[PDB]
């Protein structure tokens, strides 16, 4: 089997995307961030604090006649930015772009922080990193990916994310229409349970190419590029007026700046990420300070190739025996 589903920007920033997921039956369409970063699929729901749910569509598993409580489990879980939700697991028939897993947990939430609540475009979050990463308790559960591999005609998944566009998950497939050249495959640590890989340097606009290693996750579900402070600084020197501002929490740019490109390595292949897919727009409305697309990983103890880097490639998630990942131009 194979399935194939169209992502969109939730909004002008690319800050997420969000994917459409079926859930029950008869079927509950909700829009799901796709995290290649966490392994946890959970959902707004009937049981979330009225207060906590303001313009989200929910999962209601009660008119679902394939709904289970998965009695006694519960979850818990946080991300990079410090938000958070937790509740209780059902098992339930879930679709993706036309590929069905029976028997899927759907973590239904019954809290959820404010960050949530405020941003009524998404309504839960579906995990695809390892399922080492998944915070059911007491009996750990396997994100849709992992379930659906078996019956998968290849047991991947890639990610072709839009710049101020959609794009697309596919299931099972590569489609070779997709990219440019060829794709560049890369060795995958699994031993945090992230899609870890070593990038083989950079270079910033049309600079020399600096050969160093870069360990660092794919992760869809991140907005940004997160790098080593070397690797950020001077990517920034090379932008006038451009700082790091405690205030706002990063580096920031004139807004009357166009911006360098970034080049990160993959293999012996290069990946090129435009000046404009770096520039996420005013710090705050009006303003003529603009927020960095790119920003220093220090203080996450990870590198993190976010939307920002995924969206300038096709990216095979490799989910054999031997994990790997895939880069293409495209």
């Amino acid at each position: 089997s194979t399935g194939s589903a169209t992502t969109t920007p939730i909004d002008s920033l690319d800050d997420a995307y969000i994917t459409p997921v079926q859930i029950g039956t008869p079927a509950q369409t909700l829009n799901l961030d796709f995290d290649t970063g966490s392994s946890d699929l959970w959902v707004f729901s009937s049981e979330t604090t009225a207060s906590e749910v303001d313009g989200q569509t929910i999962y209601t598993p009660s008119k679902s006649t394939t709904a289970k409580l998965l009695s006694g489990a519960t979850w818990s879980i946080s991300y990079g930015d410090g938000s958070s939700s937790s509740g209780d697991v059902y098992t339930d028939t879930v679709s993706v772009g036309g590929l069905t897993v029976t028997g899927q947990a759907v973590e239904s939430a019954k809290k959820v922080s404010s960050s949530f609540t405020e941003d009524s475009t998404i309504d839960g979050l579906l995990g695809l990193a390892f399922s080492t990463l998944n915070t059911v308790s007491p009996t750990q559960q396997k994100t849709f990916f992992d379930n659906a591999k078996a019956s998968l005609d290849s047991p991947v998944f890639t990610a072709d994310l839009g710049y101020h566009a959609p794009g697309t998950y596919n299931f099972g497939f590569i489609d070779t229409t997709a990219y440019t050249g060829s794709i560049t495959y890369t060795a995958v640590s699994t031993k945090q349970g992230f899609w870890e890989w070593t990038s083989t340097g950079y270079a910033v606009g049309s600079g020399t190419f600096k050969s160093t290693s870069i360990d660092g996750i794919a992760d869809t579900g991140t907005t940004l590029l997160y790098l080593p402070a070397t690797v950020v600084s001077a990517y920034w020197a090379q932008v006038s007026g451009a700082k790091s501002s405690s205030s706002v929490g990063g580096y920031v740019f004139p807004c009357s700046a166009t911006l360098p490109s970034f080049t990160f390595g993959v293999g012996s292949a290069r990946i090129v990420i435009p000046g404009d897919y770096i520039d996420f727009g005013p710090i705050s409305t009006g303003s003529s300070s603009c927020f960095g697309g790119i920003q220093s990983s220090a203080g996450i103890g990870i590198n993190i190739f976010g939307d920002v880097a995924l969206k300038a490639a096709f990216v095979v998630f490799n989910g054999a025996t031997t994990p790997t990942l895939g880069f293409a131009s495209k």
